[PDB]
């Protein structure tokens, strides 16, 4: 997946970024755990998009709501990642 | 640009899928008020930024799981049309996952406000 | 309080299903409660106890979802041959990450305290 490599790039960098910076181990945890939290969901979204694909040829509101909600869940986690990182980096 | 157009389309799928989660389910609105209040509550109450995050990240996280549950109940509904007999365990376990996050949020908030207050 | 409370019964009957119907779920399940108790027995910063637990619980919340995914595949892949067998595999992948996070969290957090 090219977008998974696009987000995959986003995640590993952010992890590495949190590591070069000297910061409280607690905050390093929060930075990494926040970005990692995004990584777990995207995979689950990848997991959902996999099942939805297995059954059904046509469009549905029952089918596409699942993908759209799946795409929605990923979005929120990234906001958290953005917000978490913002509030945490605001102090420094 | 054509690498950044892929990202705005995901935002559109997210928005149309969030409002889908929002409108189609009444139970999703009950956590949202709890979450927005608790987030705003966590924002106006003065505490160290790490603790705000932990308060917010617990509260925001409960909301995140519920979205996945809405995604599962959507999938189970799809099989509700192709198949005839549903097992319901997926919905039942999905409902179980949501609970745990709230426990965490409560516990997170309990332990966090106890420490400071 | 009755409109939503049926879900709490749905949680229990769906959890007692998760506990009993799946045997492998108990190996991490035993591990988390231990990890929680351990995190509680250690005298530590309240924030870190949260972080230890919030890290360990995060594994737990996700794993139930894998049980939820593995359930859907079972109704479908009951008599059919799936090319999309990966959905279970992606589910197992998310859990691994959570445990990695937990390990790293506990690794990095316990390094700090000691």
């Amino acid at each position: 997946e090219a977008a998974f490599r696009q987000e995959g790039v986003a995640v590993l960098l952010a992890v590495v970024i949190a590591c070069w910076l000297d910061v409280d181990a607690i905050t390093r945890v929060l930075l990494i755990s926040s970005v990692m939290l995004v990584m777990i969901v995207e995979i689950l979204n990848s997991a959902i998009e996999a099942v939805v694909d297995r059954i059904g040829s046509e469009y549905h509101e029952l089918s596409g709501r699942a993908k759209d909600m799946g795409s929605a869940a990923v979005l929120i986690a990234i906001i958290v990642a953005v917000i978490t990182w913002c509030i945490l980096l605001w102090s420094h």
